[PDB]
C-alpha cells in the first residue's frame, strides 16, 4: 500500500552511524538508507551544520 514494513532500530543500525534502514519481513530485503545530506562510507561525516 504504501510502506508497511519493519524500520531497522538503533541497536541494530550498526551497518550505518546516521542512516536509517528499512528490513522488508515478508519479503526479504534488508535495504540501509543514509540521511541525504550525509558523507562517509559508515555514514559518519556530514553536509550540513546548522
Amino acid at each position: 500500500r504504501k510502506g508497511h514494513f519493519s524500520r531497522c532500530p538503533k541497536q541494530y543500525k550498526h551497518y550505518c552511524i546516521k542512516g536509517r534502514c528499512r528490513f522488508v519481513v515478508a519479503e526479504q530485503t534488508p535495504s540501509c538508507v543514509c540521511d541525504e545530506g550525509y558523507i562517509g562510507a559508515r555514514c559518519e561525516r556530514v553536509d550540513l551544520f546548522y
